[PDB]
């Protein structure tokens, strides 16, 4: 009702994805009542939208054994369009690919342990031969030569982003093998599905930082400014800084990051230009976001505030603030726990005038969060998450997380007597039984604390 | 309960320490019914684990009058695995030991008062002569040559850090004596078992930081992420700084100290450059422990602290913190008597959000202190510490420490109209004579005072 920019709505081009049966990463099905629907001839290589901005490159072929509003595609696809089977995707025609140049991929670290040989000639060469795939910069894919099967990296396109691998491109692989940590870290990297309790904000947020720039003429039509200071605030703890992140990588605009106390770590002077070359970043590249997290760590009253260089950046700021220019098209957003100790100047109009509180979550928010915490744990059947959040009252998303890891220790810790702390290796049985009992919860939920 | 992490386990080749038999510094006592359990034939070079991560290179033989679950070993030995007989060890296979290219060994000072003629004649080649010894670096061991025995250090080995002593091995024994003190501290050097009365929070410790960086993956495999920041606090004068130190000897990992005053006490931004070259040599040489003590001393409430470069420092810090990745395998501890004092951002999630409280010990902690500290002091055979243990309520580590000292000198006081400060040396018998009288000790007692 007040949620509604949330509910996506039923369009031509949303698909639900379904497993694939042609097995290859190249490819994605779709039924033939569709694919007219959408005018799209066989072989038509197509432009896919997934999560967190993410992007995948396709070749479409008809299936007759997949319904109209559903699409197949194989795991490695899932992959790179960041997606489960049964979430949602854009597809869209991408005509104008150009055939490739010159393309720089990586196998992963733990992918390569043995032989080098040739991984052009055994692993690389017959995938593409005669092919003419679709890829994206930042795709990752599996390729199987023989006995072994091995994942590549898209490190480099020339044209970036996409292009087609005809036999005229040089393929180049040399270099150093890409780590699969970094690579864990990049598919784990939040969401907005990975904030939790927090739908009337996250409403708010869209509605004043994405809306804004990726529409701006519905306020030109109707003739109102759109605000550009937009600043977070909440009982510490309660995923402000989290926001921060799912924006920068779900947000369509360039996006700079500022922390506080990372900024007031730099020499007298050192900050301001940094300052300075933040808000001129963004301007050059707009439309753009600037993040501002831990405000009141650089924007304390400057009346009540004892350095010299330290009134010198609250300032500084309120100046690049005002400077912003009206075809900017840059928003602010910014966060703090304290919202009070910030100097009033900034948060008179046209500043930072609007606020987005983010409180303290109630019964069902915590209920979400838990579920958001657990969804990579290994969990017992006996785990009824119900039960702790109605028991977790006053908690935040912080105390909840804090929660969960104090409970898998517990589970951990009920090992300890089989484990001895000086093995060089743990016994590989008992590794797959661990999970965290309904008990070990409630063990955590009786040591728990205040916010 | 919750201390599980403690108690070790029976294991295959986990063995009681017994006095040798045969006398011999390269060798080691078996039950021929444990021998085969280990599929250990006679004449096998192998390695054994002590206290605080001491290692020894010995060769195994059976021995009849041996008990299965027990090991005989001379006192060189039980020095160099840092054991007292009763303690347990860790037997291993050594199997791929090469031969000896060369080695350094020098003699300790005060073994060696009087002649030379030539050390490796008539001490070093003999010892070892068609012996084919193991031997590790930074054993200490001792050698009987006609009308003395003196005692030396291996200073080096090639290969390092144990080889075989063959034929053709080059003996160096050129340099300055190793000083006797050195060496004392060496073996003074704290371990675990040098702390007393803190059973549970040695518990977390391990939990948090030895069981984490030790086995990573039970963690992966549960599904959660380890916290990485441990504040200990405590009254002062409870082992906070001592258990620093036991770590450091103890830890499997590279470990980092900072001292708050030591900091300070550089120029501005001379502290900063360190703060970096800390964390930056935990991240290239990790698994690593960054331990700051004292934090308190370069953490105070940004808010509340005077200084404008101390804030700095604050901010310093709370971006290291921060900017740690998930990849890095890092734990920073540290450890204040004033934990409300510090900065709060520095408690925030993420950041040290654990605590371990130190706190004051109770009646059976008293009495493991006052073991601790006794182990090495001369003690009439009328001195109950249960008695001070009880009589000593409210009094923590560096209380009962201080009690020792004081009860100790009035014990020498008691000597001293037999001796005059002026004498140049003491009489050899009343030095002998000397111990702590349970009297000593309620002097002392009446004496005490307030943490
Ligand atoms: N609403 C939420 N949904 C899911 N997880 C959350 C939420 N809030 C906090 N968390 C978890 O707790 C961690 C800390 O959250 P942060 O966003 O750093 O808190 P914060 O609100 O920025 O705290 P301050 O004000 O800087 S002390 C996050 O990394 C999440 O794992
Ligand atoms: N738990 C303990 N077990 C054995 N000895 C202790 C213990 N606590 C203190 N001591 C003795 O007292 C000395 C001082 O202890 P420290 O570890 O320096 O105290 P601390 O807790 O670091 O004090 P602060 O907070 O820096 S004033 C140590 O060197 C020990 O000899
Ligand atoms: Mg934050
Ligand atoms: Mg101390």
């Amino acid at each position: 009702l007040s949620t509604a920019i949330l509910k996506q709505k039923n369009r031509p081009n949303r698909l639900i994805v379904d497993e694939a049966i042609n097995e290859d990463n190249s490819v994605v099905s779709l039924s033939q009542p569709k694919m007219d629907e959408l005018q799209l001839f066989r072989g038509d290589t197509v432009l896919l939208k997934g999560k967190k901005r993410r992007e995948a490159v396709c070749i479409v072929l008809s299936d007759d054994t997949c319904s109209d509003e559903k699409i197949r595609m194989n795991r490695v696809v899932r992959n790179n369009l960041r997606v489960r089977l049964g979430d949602v995707i854009s597809i869209q025609p991408c005509p104008d690919v150009k055939y490739g140049k010159r393309i720089h991929v990586l196998p992963i670290d733990d992918t390569v342990e043995g032989i080098t040989g040739n991984l052009f000639e055994v692993y690389l060469k017959p995938y593409f031969l005669e092919a003419y795939r679709p890829i994206r910069k930042g795709d990752i894919f599996l390729v199987r030569g023989g006995m072994r099967a091995v994942e590549f990296k898209v490190v480099e396109t020339d044209p970036s982003p996409y292009c087609i691998v005809a036999p005229d491109t040089v393929i180049h692989c040399e270099g150093e093998p890409i780590k699969r940590e970094d690579e864990e870290e990049s598919l784990n990297e939040v969401g907005y599905d990975d904030i939790g309790g927090c739908r009337k904000q996250l409403a708010q947020i869209k509605e004043m930082v994405e809306l804004p720039l990726r529409h701006p003429a519905l306020f030109k039509e109707i003739g109102v400014k759109p605000p550009r200071g937009i600043l977070l605030y909440g009982p510490p703890g309660t995923g402000k800084t989290l926001i921060a992140r799912a924006v920068a990588n779900e947000t369509g605009a360039f996006f700079f990051l500022i922390n506080g106390p990372e900024i007031m770590s730099k020499l007298a002077g050192e900050s301001e230009s940094n300052l300075r070359k933040a808000f001129e970043e963004a301007e050059k590249n707009a439309p753009a976001i600037i993040f501002i997290d831990e405000l009141d760590a650089i924007a304390p009253k400057r009346e009540k505030t004892h350095g010299e260089v330290e009134r010198r950046i609250v300032s500084q700021l309120l100046t690049l603030m005002d400077g912003l220019k009206q075809r900017a098209h840059v928003i602010v957003m910014a966060a703090t726990n304290r919202p009070n100790s910030i100097d009033p100047a900034l948060r008179r109009f046209g500043r930072f005038d609007r606020e987005v509180d983010i409180g303290i979550p109630d019964a069902t928010g915590r209920l979400e969060i838990l579920q958001i915490h657990t969804k990579n744990m290994k969990l017992a059947d006996d785990v009824d998450l119900e039960q702790v959040a109605n028991e977790t009252h006053g908690h935040v998303g912080a105390d909840l997380a804090a929660l969960c890891s104090e409970a898998a220790l517990q589970a951990i810790r009920k090992k300890m007597d089989l484990i001895d702390l000086e093995d060089e290796t743990i016994d590989a049985e008992v590794m797959n039984s661990l999970a965290v009992t309904m008990d070990d919860f409630r063990w955590a939920l009786s040591q728990s604390n205040p916010s």
